[PDB]
């Protein structure tokens, strides 16, 4: 791909994340706390998952992002509506909303409903995020093994405006701690 060059800088919005989140300074890191963060809930918080949304809104062009996945066991990464579900439980779909990827129990899926088989030869340290509006397409790159294509979803119906979107996962095993980070351009 040389999709590089629609480069966007991509922040995190603190005021989506679930409350046992904590996002750096720079707005350019998240990772799970040990706790609850010591924050007011509200309308916009995930409350069942450790997601965020990026603070960024797409309604049109096209988009690219990069985030590093190093040393973790679990993670979901791509976009959604501005509009999907933030309470209670629910699957990651286009049908609710969702246009993602993801690593659970040393297997990568996409998310489609059923949730289809990825095939990466060279497992992933950071993940490239391409957007195109108009076309309706969300794709995923391998960044660490020179740029190759992981996934594409096609004839997308976002239906309103976009937002990155990220989920750090759970650490139950003591093993998923590390951080999601956006990648300078
Ligand atoms: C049972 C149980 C409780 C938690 C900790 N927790 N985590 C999140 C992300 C949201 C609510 C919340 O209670 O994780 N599993």
């Amino acid at each position: 791909h040389h999709h590089h060059h629609h480069m966007v800088h991509i922040t995190l919005d603190r005021n989506t994340a679930n409350s046992w989140l904590i996002i750096s300074k720079d707005r350019r890191q998240v990772r799970m706390g040990d706790t609850h963060q010591n924050v007011s809930d509200n309308k916009e918080r995930f409350s069942n998952y450790p997601m965020v949304l990026g603070a960024q809104r797409f309604s049109s062009g096209k988009m690219y992002w990069e985030v590093d996945v190093t040393q973790k066991e679990a993670w979901d990464l791509g976009v959604c509506r501005d509009s999907v579900q933030r309470k209670g439980q629910f699957s990651l779909s286009p049908e609710n909303g969702f246009w993602t990827i993801w690593l659970w129990q040393d297997s990568y899926e996409a998310g489609t409903s059923p949730q289809t088989t990825l095939h990466i030869q060279v497992p992933p340290c950071q993940i490239g995020i391409f957007v195109d509006y108009e076309a309706g397409v969300v794709s995923f790159y391998n960044i660490t093994d020179h740029g190759s294509l992981i996934y594409t979803f096609s004839e997308c119906v976002f239906a309103g405006p976009l937002r990155p979107f990220f989920n750090v996962g759970f650490n139950y095993s003591g093993g998923n701690a590390a951080p999601l980070k956006l990648c300078p351009l």
